[PDB]
């Protein structure tokens, strides 16, 4: 799995990490990630990340 950046604010989701404060488990997939959460450190929505290519 791919981490994904906010391209916001510059915050990076790891996958392997989740956001399980907000419900995103350790193991979730950026897209399997309900459509509803928002960035953790600024606040926009999936919308405004895209996948880091490694
Ligand atoms: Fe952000």
């Amino acid at each position: 799995m791919k981490k994904y950046t906010c391209t916001v604010c510059g915050y990076i989701y790891n996958p392997e990490d989740g956001d399980p404060d907000n419900g995103v488990n350790p193991g979730t997939d950026f897209k399997d990630i309900p459509d509803d959460w928002v960035c953790p450190a600024c606040g926009v929505g999936k919308d405004q990340f895209e996948e880091v290519e490694e």
